[PDB]
């Protein structure tokens, strides 16, 4: 036999449970597929170059050592091997670098989920390769009719929210899903009738979702280092779909992106203009909100699930001084998300 | 006439109003004194500069590259004027990039005071020099007595709180002296009873206290970029003594130094790990606590003026993952401050 789930649905299948799609990426990192490949990347290999990561960070703040984070560096590139060619791997002696490194570990940690994943289970060769690996996901995925009104509603966030600046490309919906996650209906439920809830962006690369619809999204493990994400170990979302769709990382060689729209029980925002790295809040506060100059317009927000959906155009809110430009909100306990729709996207870049 | 002063007095004075000083403090910070001379300062220009500092705050987290990033580089020595050797002007575009200009215009803005209240005044030749700019800082200093008890609580809090990582130098104090700024025990009046009040160090160099003994302890102003220093916008502290006076910023060339002594209305404390850059606290706070990998020994604090001395011998906190070596203390409102003892001391080294 072979799949009778809907058509779309199965090429969702195909995309993040793509085997090309991961040792490409890898390859974009730059690393060497012979000393290191596919197979032989483990989950605490990554825990240990997190450790390499936050000894630099100590490194930096606990005195002045910049001998040993040459070693620590090196000592990375040793753990992940590269292949750079014949030019310099990057210096690992910054908060940028330190930055750019964990973004990329934390694609890695969900890559050896996917391919986990894929070696995991069970061998059922009667069936097809996708209904194996969806009932895999653990995740109930429905075609969202493009009709149904959620669906306006879910075009007018995006067509709105599209900032000006990121000018790069423009966007379009191919395909809408309602995903249903198994557990996460009770694990929100504390944070149900909390109030100020939001419907909020999370953009990502492909080939993450695998682990994203499996296990959630997560906070960053114990071993990583709080000053490589701005505002801290939590997880992060955006009001304007253009900022969460940089996320994607898109190409031109790969132009199609996967998008959520979630659930998010923010409540009293921590208000914030610049970066503040903490691995937790006072009491009193449940969720950061990093203020930026542009924002949906407050006058257009409406209301869907009981829940606020700020689809208004980019408006200049007189928000004197801040590093960010555009709007985003973290909060830093993994039950306070419950997701809702996926969104396969378009990418067209501008010439 | 001479004057009616003590020895030591007068010595306080000659060194901070100590042009010379002065002009050699702004040559370590790489400042032309051709184009950028003592007399040519103002508030504005030092002002001006901020702002494009936190234009580059910006343009440094964001990633403009080095093409761009250039424009707004020059942009700043333009405005400030600097002496390169024979060089090209040095680039900046990191976070040290900006902390370091930063704590210079603190300088620049706190010399510029000093040289203000010189000029800023009535000559006489009848009257002494001294006396004369003692009027100007509006400070009733007296000098404390070697014997009472208030001398030796000093002594031991400065002898203990000396820190092993700082141990390339060694200190003796010279001289203490009891102060009174005018007016700034009003400041204090709504604070003076709050729960948790502490005498901390505050060391800087020395040609500032001109202007702090004038304007008081003063927050970075409104154009200022808060990215500049690791907890933002506000005034520092330290209880290890050491700590503090590595701001002195002496050298084998200038071994003379001073540093304060501040009690200090923390109440209900914003502890903290790393770096987080902010210009206003959760609400129900008052001041920050970094949270130090070593404490001088809960067990071993007194009371002088009801008020929590912390002079016991360095320990572990037991603090997993931070950034701090020592408690750092940093409160968000000039009222918070009350200055009680300016001690001078010799930084004997190992040369
Ligand atoms: C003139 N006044 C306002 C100086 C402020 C106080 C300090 C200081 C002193 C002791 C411990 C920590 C800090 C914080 C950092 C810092 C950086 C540069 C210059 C001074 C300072």
């Amino acid at each position: 036999m072979k799949s009778k789930l809907p058509k779309p649905v199965q090429d969702l299948i195909k995309m993040i449970f793509d085997v090309e799609s991961m040792k490409k990426a890898m390859v974009e990192y730059e690393i060497d597929l012979q000393k290191m490949p596919l197979g032989k990347l483990s989950k605490r290999q990554i825990q240990a170059a997190y450790s390499i990561l936050s000894e630099v960070q100590q490194a930096v703040s606990q005195g002045s050592s910049d001998s040993q984070i040459l070693d620590l560096s090196n000592r990375f590139y040793t753990l992940i091997p590269h292949d750079f060619g014949m030019k310099k791997p990057p210096l690992l002696n910054n908060a940028d670098s330190v930055q750019a490194k964990v973004e990329m570990l934390d694609n890695l940690l969900d890559i050896e989920v996917a391919y986990s994943l894929l070696r995991g289970g069970s061998d059922d060769s009667s069936k097809d390769p996708i209904d194996v690996n969806y009932e895999k996901l653990k995740t109930d995925i429905k075609v969202v009719d493009r009709d149904s009104e959620e669906a306006e509603i879910i075009r007018k966030y995006v067509k709105n929210t599209h900032a000006t600046t990121h000018n790069a490309y423009d966007l379009e919906v191919i395909d809408i899903f309602k995903i249903e996650r198994e557990g996460e209906c009770q694990r929100y439920k504390p944070f149900k009738q909390l109030h100020n809830r939001r419907l909020l962006w999370h953009g990502s690369r492909t080939t993450n979702f695998a682990g994203i619809l499996s296990q959630g999204l997560r906070i960053a493990p114990p071993e990583a280092p709080v000053t490589g994400y701005m505002f801290g170990k939590g997880i992060y979302f955006a009001d304007m779909v253009s900022k969460s769709a940089n996320y994607c990382h898109t190409s031109q060689g790969d132009p199609i992106g996967l998008i959520l729209l979630g659930e998010v029980a923010l409540g009293n925002m921590y208000e914030l203009k610049h970066a503040s790295h903490i691995s937790k809040l006072p009491k009193g506060k449940h969720s950061v909100k990093g203020l930026g100059k542009t924002t949906p317009d407050p006058s257009a927000n409406i209301s869907l699930d009981g829940v606020d959906v700020p689809l208004g155009t980019g408006i200049s809110s007189g928000v004197n001084d801040t590093s960010l430009l555009y709007n985003e909100y973290i909060v830093y306990d993994i039950a306070q998300v419950n997701l809702k729709y996926l969104l396969k996207l378009k990418f067209n870049f501008k010439t």
